[PDB]
C-alpha cells in the first residue's frame, strides 16, 4: 500500500536558453493531475494549468518556444508567477484534502529541487511543507528496471525512458507541461500495478556534509548539464535528501530531515553559503546574482 | 565641406536573439568617440563608453554574447538606460559642444531610426533632436563608390564593406559598439580626405506618404532581417526620410522635415498608427505589445 490517498503530479516548464546554463530559468507553465490511490484513477477532471509570465527574461528564446512549443503571446497573456501560484494554493483547498495525505510526484528532482526552489526565491515565497518531500518516480523507476530486469533504452528523457520501457504510447506532445504531467500519471499507474513501491522518496534538507567542503569548480560548467548542477547544489539553499521507502513515515511532513524543526522556521536563510565561490568576479555567477544569493 | 566643428560617432549593441526579430531590443552598450573636424583628427580622448543593463531581458543570449563579445557581468553590474542616457547628456554638457553645431554619425540607419527610438519609448523618453538628424555614414559611402568607382565587395556588415572598399584594417572586434565607433571614426576621416561631402543626410519624420499604403504582410518576418525591417517601419512613430547634400541648412536642427512644428511638439504621439497590422489576435506583434504600441 503507497500511504497517501490522493497524489499530485506535477511539472513546470520554464524558461531557457539552451547552449547556457547560467540561466534564471522562470516558470513558464505550471501543471498538475491528480491520482486517486485506493480508486486506481487518473483524474483528469482534476487538473491545474497556467502559463507564467516571467519578469526576469520577458521574451523567450526562439530555442526555447522550440523545446516547449509554449507561443510567445501565451506568455505575454499569462499572470506572474506569485499571482498563478497563489491560484494554485485557492485551486488545493477546493480539493478538500488532509494536509499530509498527499504527495507530489515528478519525473526527477528537477521540478521541485531546482525549479520550484529557485523561482521561489525570485517571488519570494517561502517554500511550503508539501514541496519539501515528494516522489522522484524516475528514480522508483530505476529500481523497478533491476527488479524486472534491464532493457535497452534509446529514448532520451526520463519520461521517454519510461514510457519506453514500460512500453507505453506517448500521450501527446513532449514539454508541454500538462503532456508531460499525463504522460507520469499513466506511468505512475502502470507502475502501482506492475508491483512498484511508490511513497515519498526524496526530501529538501537545508543541510548536507558535502557541501562544507568547497566545490572543485570547473571552468567551462556553464556548458554541461551536469556540472551545472553541481553548482546549483552549492547555490540553491535547500539540497535534496534521498529516503528508504521502509524509513518513510507520513508525520515527517513538514520536518526538517536534518535540523528536525519546523519548515517555516528552516530555510529562511541559507545554512552552507559557498562564499568560495562568490569571492572573483571576473568569473561570477549570473543566476546567483539576479537571485540575489549574494 | 562638413559644416559641423565636431563629429560624434555613435554605435549601440543591443540584447538580441538571432533567429527572432520580434524581439524587445534593450541597448546594453553606448559608445561615442568625437571628430574634431576643423584639425582633422579622431579623438579617442574625448569619447564615452557605458554598458547598459536591460530590464526586459535581463539575461543575454548565448547567441547575443557570441555576436557582440558582451559578457553577461558587464552588463550586471551596469545602469540603466534611463541612468546612462542622464550620463551621456550630462557628458554632452560639461564638453560644451553647442547642440545644433555636432552632428551624430553612423555606421547605418539602425542605431538612431531603430535602436534608439525604440529604447527611448521603452526608457519613456521623448526623442532628442540631435537624434532625429544624422549622418548615415554608409549612404555616403555608396555615393563615394560611385563617384570613385565601384568595385567587388565580400564583406557582409557596413564597416566590413567600407574597411575593405578603402583598403583599411580592421580596428579591434566587430560588435563592441567602442570598436565599432572606432573603425567608422577611421572610415570617416578617410573618406574626408578623400573629398567626401560628409553632412546629414537623414532625418527623422512623424511622417511618409508610402506608410499610407497599409503594408503586405509576410506571415514568416520573424526569421528575415529584411522583412523585419517593414514591420519596425510601420510600428516605430518617426520614420528616415533622406535629404541631398546641398540642401540640408544647419537650422533645420530640432525641426521636424515633415510637419515643421518643433521637435517638442512632433514625435510624442504616433501619426500613422498600423491598425490593420495590429488587428490579428493569434498572431500578434511582441515588441509592440511590451513596448505598448498597442
Ligand atoms: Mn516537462
Ligand atoms: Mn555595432
Ligand atoms: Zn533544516
Ligand atoms: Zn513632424
Amino acid at each position: 500500500h503507497c500511504p497517501f490517498d490522493t497524489l499530485l503530479i506535477l511539472d513546470f516548464e520554464t524558461t531557457s536558453d539552451a547552449a547556457n546554463q547560467d540561466y534564471p530559468c522562470e516558470v513558464i507553465q505550471f501543471a498538475i493531475v491528480a491520482y486517486d490511490v485506493p480508486n486506481d484513477k487518473i483524474r483528469e477532471d482534476i487538473s491545474f494549468n497556467k502559463y507564467v509570465k516571467p519578469v526576469l527574461n520577458r521574451t523567450l528564446t526562439k530555442n526555447c518556444v522550440d523545446f516547449t512549443g509554449i507561443p510567445q503571446r501565451s506568455i505575454d497573456t499569462a499572470d506572474t508567477f506569485d499571482v498563478v501560484y497563489e491560484q494554485f494554493q485557492q485551486w488545493l483547498i477546493t480539493l478538500g484534502l488532509e494536509e499530509g495525505k498527499f504527495a507530489f510526484v515528478c519525473d526527477s528532482r528537477q521540478d521541485l529541487w531546482r525549479i520550484a526552489q529557485y523561482q521561489m526565491k525570485l517571488s519570494n515565497i517561502q517554500m511550503p511543507a508539501f514541496f519539501r518531500q515528494y516522489i522522484n518516480l524516475y528514480k522508483i523507476f530505476t529500481n523497478e528496471m533491476d527488479r524486472m530486469g534491464p532493457k535497452e533504452l534509446s529514448a532520451t528523457t526520463n519520461i521517454g525512458k519510461m514510457n519506453e520501457y514500460y512500453d507505453l504510447p506517448t500521450i501527446g506532445r513532449a514539454h508541454d507541461a500538462m503532456d508531460d504531467c499525463l504522460n507520469i500519471a499513466t506511468i505512475l499507474q502502470r507502475m502501482i500495478n506492475m508491483g512498484a513501491k511508490v511513497t515519498v522518496n526524496e526530501l529538501l534538507t537545508c543541510c548536507a556534509s558535502w557541501r562544507r567542503q568547497p566545490l572543485v569548480y570547473n571552468k567551462e560548467w556553464r556548458s554541461s548539464f551536469m556540472d551545472a548542477g553541481k553548482i546549483f547544489e552549492r547555490v540553491l539553499p535547500l539540497v535534496v535528501t534521498t529516503i528508504r521507502a521502509g524509513d518513510f513515515r507520513l508525520e515527517m511532513y513538514g520536518v526538517c530531515r536534518y535540523c528536525r524543526k519546523g519548515m517555516d522556521v528552516c530555510g529562511t536563510s541559507h545554512q552552507q553559503t559557498p562564499h568560495d565561490l562568490y569571492k572573483n568576479e571576473e568569473d561570477p555567477i549570473h543566476f546567483a546574482k539576479i537571485a540575489g544569493y549574494y
